[PDB]
């Protein structure tokens, strides 16, 4: 989890997807 990427507008809906996990480590 040491990758990230806080941006995407956190809204609800279909605004984001997340990033926010230990996957953009790969």
């Amino acid at each position: 989890g040491n990758d990230y990427e806080d941006r995407y507008y956190r809204e609800n809906m279909y605004r984001y997807p997340n990033q926010v996990y230990y996957r953009p480590v790969c």
